[PDB]
């Protein structure tokens, strides 16, 4: 039923081009029935071309299983001559080859997988040709060629998968095959594992939940604390979060291997659905703080613990020690973070930088702590921490900026390539240029020092030239754009995954617009500038921030699946 | 990857004990395995009685197979005499060709079913004795399956492949004049019971309408802490949303117990509502019922009166179930109209088991009769300032025993019609019981004003007819409705020989809480339909509908239950 719709879902994308074409059989016999007026001998035209087609397609196949097999037993021949060394030898090593296994195994799934719906894709339209054409002759070129093709006919795959688990069972497990094939066994993948209806409901429960709280917020607003700046990084993360749910879910709908790209295991994947469940979670305990400090339900309690709970919580809900909660999610974020944030002393995969990324997008987030830690430790001269600026300010607001220039350096260091590295590296210390003139500026407005004028030009050329540069990296590196192979798609790059290039034009005009922005929010947020509109700019410009990132993860993992832009794999 | 589950998710209940018992056998081989130490003669005789087991497991496939292709044959020649006498006889005719279209395809579904359970019988089997080959680590269960499973008639016969090709080839050739595709649409058998999930955008809509739900709630009982009467307005509509809530998840036990509702109610088996969309339709209305009931209690808009709150709300209810287009659930509404129209009209159409469920599900839900008689009332006289609510009158008594004249009209016919007395007359007795305790009930109130010096032997009489229909009711559903108390139960104590659902302690709680809660309803239907409690009678009644929503709710389960397992109502051959 609907088998054109199941074989695309349970293509591996990798592949597509290499899968059996039912669409476009479908749509010759659809145009040759819509097309017939004689009539036999055009019938008899139709069959030979549709079975010319059909054997250029079995060909094609034959060809592609074969280096496919090649490979795989080339995959096992090393494995195996791996493993013989390290018995040889005789914990981690141990662990590495059990992860190097269970990828072979994957690939030896896949493999058994594209034979079988290839052979299947022949069979149904061999079918369907019989069934439209009233002729027989569809099952008789099935059975001469199909049926007896190499694709269909090689068992050297099962042989491998049989040899494999025998070996992992006898040499890494220890004669037990209960602990084999776990880690083992390649459950539904892709598209074709619904997520479940729990998952589902919750995500629904909580969506639903957060929006009649915000309603309800947003009329309480209407009809001691600065509520703005505490909330805002909350608001922030929340809304990343639901973001890259959003991301997840496109990038598995555009056939973006995001999961190997991020190096996360294929048999395990948080879906979309879970990123939406923990944001609106997240969101639903954002809104019941700012309720709760809007009308103070307990009068004992104090406000003050209402958002310095809510965030706690969020920590412990991050380094929450019990296997609970996605656990393993949790505890590889809290890895990431802990490399980022040591990026000199690590090597920079693309999650390094990725997360790099995503941290110099929310940098409100660390203002934001920044600004609660000065108003606690001063305001409990009114409004001191927020009238007068200093270093550490500018040092908190470039920490991102710092962690992506120390990664490219280290990037640099273990590459040797100068352009790429360099280049990025320049692009992030604009931003330290930019905030460093904007902070003397701000101190001495306040001082006259007969420069400002002078601080303030250079200011604004910095904020030029880094708002270009980011531009520019954004849309001719990181998106790979601009292309001098775009065919058709001007502008562009010759292959696009996402169906309509109005994204990409709309994508193109958000990013020139919100580079700037996010700029003029940075310049705002890390001195006085604008002191009395500038909280609000700041507050209303960061969501668009969060939006432009979102748009960027979206077309950054598109060129990074296309093209090794990010040069993380061999 | 666990066939027990799958298996267990796929068999037909109503062949549940002619499949493959893969879990006995899963549990005789852990066994073996375990008390396994000499050794050898042991693991031989393990295997012999293994595999007799597996010989008497085979022959009762086989027969039941055989019996239902015989069965089989025997549908497929009487339709399709049945289609040539039409054939050979060209309103009613068109009504003729539907019904010869339906017949057709419920006996090419049921071929459908025979197929499935050959191919999960026999994947059970290949899959049971490779368990057991690997566990004894001996290559001969396949061969034991190869030399016997694979040459057995229920593997070895293509009748029912054939039989599946000729109603094809007639229903598009005799029935839809050529057209296959209109055939398989119609024919082709989609997955059954659990086996297909909900919509996952289905299941998102349920927890949405949920959580603005709960919300609503919260807001609504917060306002409440801190000129129309409002309990009265809204009982209806909180009441009906309960009730649908709670019909969702009986359909979803109903799902997982194997109770074929889908059967009992005549339903169309290849596409059927959820336990999932009935969750969604309640969470919809009840998200519109908080809306209504918060602005009544804020009156956001000063230019529309509160009145318009309410009744809006009920008039969307009304025109979301008679909604003329086919946008929401329109093959279930159109079907639920229908079934209304006939239970209404009980006295001049057949009264099968859905007619008669639905009458009973109504008798739980005389409430929102009596409100909208006493909104009736109110918007009369009040629009003495609570002249509605002192006194009582024939016409409120009349509304009240509606539902109870409509199940008592429904057993008489079908006394009319099977000529059967006991079972109908009887529970046309316990049905007019409600009729002696509302008319005495309504007696005693009308005389309570007046010094007629009758007042106390009508409260008596009262008495005396509200312990009668109590236990008339109580004896009724445990006995004549979950078919419990039976002389056949050897270990289920006060219980039938067979129960469907995994616990005992639910019959047991069950069976407590529709003694509480037929007492409770009783003395609510006295409250309400007359004045009795003056002051608290409202509150009481407000408190007792929900608990007798719930008590419909678990005789829904037990009745459905008895129904799958016994024709206790009597409703098929
Ligand atoms: C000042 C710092 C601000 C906080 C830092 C910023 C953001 C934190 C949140 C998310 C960033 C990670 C996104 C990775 C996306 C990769 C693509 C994908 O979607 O793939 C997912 C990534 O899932 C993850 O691993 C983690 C996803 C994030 C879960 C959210 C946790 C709570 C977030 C709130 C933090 C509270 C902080 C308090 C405030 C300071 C694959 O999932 P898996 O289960 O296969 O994971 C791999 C597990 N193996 C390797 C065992 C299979
Ligand atoms: C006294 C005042 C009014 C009292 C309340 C009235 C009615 C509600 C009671 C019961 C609803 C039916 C429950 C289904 C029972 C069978 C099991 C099953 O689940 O069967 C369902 C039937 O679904 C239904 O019928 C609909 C479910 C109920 C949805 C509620 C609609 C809105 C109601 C508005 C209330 C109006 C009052 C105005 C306010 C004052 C299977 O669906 P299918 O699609 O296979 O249907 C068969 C369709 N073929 C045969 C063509 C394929
Ligand atoms: O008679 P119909 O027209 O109602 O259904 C036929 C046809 O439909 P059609 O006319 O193209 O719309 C097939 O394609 P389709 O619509 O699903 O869709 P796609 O074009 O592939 O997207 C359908 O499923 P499938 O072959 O593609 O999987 C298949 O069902 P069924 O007997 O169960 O086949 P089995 O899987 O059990 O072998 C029937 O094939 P025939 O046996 O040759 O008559
Ligand atoms: O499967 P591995 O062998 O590659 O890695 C496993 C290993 O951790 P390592 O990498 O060596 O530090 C286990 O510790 P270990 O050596 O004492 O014992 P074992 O011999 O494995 O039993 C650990 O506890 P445990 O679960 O097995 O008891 C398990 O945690 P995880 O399932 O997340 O947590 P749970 O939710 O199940 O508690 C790891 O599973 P993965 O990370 O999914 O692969
Ligand atoms: O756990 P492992 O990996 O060491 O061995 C598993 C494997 O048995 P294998 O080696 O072929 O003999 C599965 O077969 P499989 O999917 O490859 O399929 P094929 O039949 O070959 O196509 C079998 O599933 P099942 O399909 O028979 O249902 C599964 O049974 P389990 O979950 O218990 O479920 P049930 O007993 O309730 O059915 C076994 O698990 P365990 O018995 O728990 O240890
Ligand atoms: O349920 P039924 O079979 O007893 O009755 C069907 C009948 O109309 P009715 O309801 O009896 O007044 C169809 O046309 P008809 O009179 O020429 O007679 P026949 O039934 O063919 O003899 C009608 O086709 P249409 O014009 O809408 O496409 C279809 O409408 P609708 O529910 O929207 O269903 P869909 O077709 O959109 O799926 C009805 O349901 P179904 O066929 O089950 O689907
Ligand atoms: C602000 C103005 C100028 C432009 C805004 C354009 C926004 C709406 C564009 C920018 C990038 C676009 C996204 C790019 C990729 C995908 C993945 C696809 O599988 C679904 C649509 C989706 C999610 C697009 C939705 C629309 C989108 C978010
Ligand atoms: C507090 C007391 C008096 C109420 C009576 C006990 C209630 C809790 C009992 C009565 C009947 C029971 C139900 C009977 C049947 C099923 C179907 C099963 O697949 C899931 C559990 C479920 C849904 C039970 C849940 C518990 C239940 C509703």
């Amino acid at each position: 039923m609907k088998f054109a719709e199941h074989l695309s879902a349970h293509i591996t994308p990798e592949w597509r081009k290499q899968y059996i074409q039912y669409e476009a059989f479908k749509d010759m016999l659809y145009s040759a029935q819509d097309q017939a007026p004689t009539v036999k001998r055009y019938f008899a035209k139709f069959e030979e071309k549709f079975f010319q087609t059909c054997e250029k397609e079995l060909a094609k196949i034959n060809t592609f299983y074969s280096e496919k097999l090649a490979e795989a037993q080339r995959r096992f021949a090393t494995l195996q001559n791996e493993l013989q060394s390290s018995l040889d030898a005789q914990h981690r090593n141990i662990k590495d080859l059990k992860l190097a296994f269970s990828e072979f195994y994957l690939s030896l799934i896949l493999l058994q997988n594209y034979q079988n719906l290839n052979f299947t894709g022949f069979r149904k339209i061999l079918k369907k040709h019989d069934k439209i054409l009233e002729t027989s002759r569809g099952a008789d070129w099935r059975v001469a060629h199909v049926e007896v093709a190499p694709f269909y006919t090689c068992k050297k795959i099962n042989q491998l998968i049989s040899e494999t688990e025998a070996v992992v069972t006898n040499e890494l497990e220890d004669g037990d095959r209960q602990k084999a094939m776990k880690r083992l066994r390649v459950p539904p993948l892709g598209a074709a594992q619904p997520a479940p209806a729990w998952t589902t409901f919750r995500v629904g429960l909580f969506c639903g939940i957060f929006i009649v709280l915000n309603i309800t917020l947003v009329l309480a607003a209407v009809f001691i604390w600065p509520l703005i700046r505490i909330y805002r990084g909350g608001f922030l993360l929340i809304e990343f979060l639901f973001l890259l749910g959003i991301n997840t879910y496109g990038w598995r709908q555009a056939g973006v291997n995001h999961v190997l790209i991020f190096e996360l295991n294929p048999r395990s994947n948080l879906s979309h659905q879970h990123l939406f469940e923990i944001a609106g979670f997240l969101g639903i305990l954002w809104c019941l703080s700012l309720l709760a400090c809007f009308f103070a339900p307990i009068s004992v309690i104090p406000t003050y613990v209402y958002p310095l709970a809510l965030y706690g919580f969020m920590v412990f809900f991050l380094i929450n020690p019990t296997k609970t909660f996605y656990y393993k999610s949790r505890f590889w974020l809290l890895k990431l973070l802990f490399r980022v944030f040591t990026a000199p002393f690590h090597k920079v995969g693309f999650a390094d930088f990725w997360l790099a990324d995503q941290l110099n997008s929310l940098s409100v987030i660390l203002m934001d702590l920044e600004y609660m830690i000065c108003f606690y430790s001063l305001e409990l001269e009114s409004g001191i921490c927020h009238k007068y600026t200093y270093g550490v300010r500018a040092i908190v607001q470039c920490i991102p900026a710092w962690l992506r220039f120390i990664q490219c350096l280290r990037r640099y260091r273990d590459t040797k390539r100068a352009f790429p590295h360099l280049v990025n590296a320049g692009k992030y210390s604009t931003t330290f240029f930019m905030v460093t003139f904007a902070a003397l500026y701000s101190t001495h407005k306040e001082r006259g020092h007969s420069d400002t004028m002078v601080f303030f030009y250079l200011w604004i050329v910095f904020y030029i030239i880094s708002s270009c540069y980011t531009l520019i990296w954004d849309l001719k590196m990181d998106w790979g754009l601009f292309d001098k192979n775009a065919g058709e798609n001007t502008f562009l790059r010759e292959e696009i995954v996402y169906p309509q290039k109005a994204y990409y034009y709309c994508a193109i005009i958000e990013d020139v617009i919100l580079r700037f922005a996010w700029t003029i929010q940075i310049s705002i947020t890390s001195t006085t500038l604008l002191p009395h509109s500038g909280d609000i700019i700041a507050t209303v410009f960061a969501p668009l921030e969060v939006f432009r990132r979102f748009v960027w993860n979206f077309f950054r993992l598109e060129n990074e699946h296309l093209n090794n832009c990010g040069e993380f794999r061999a």
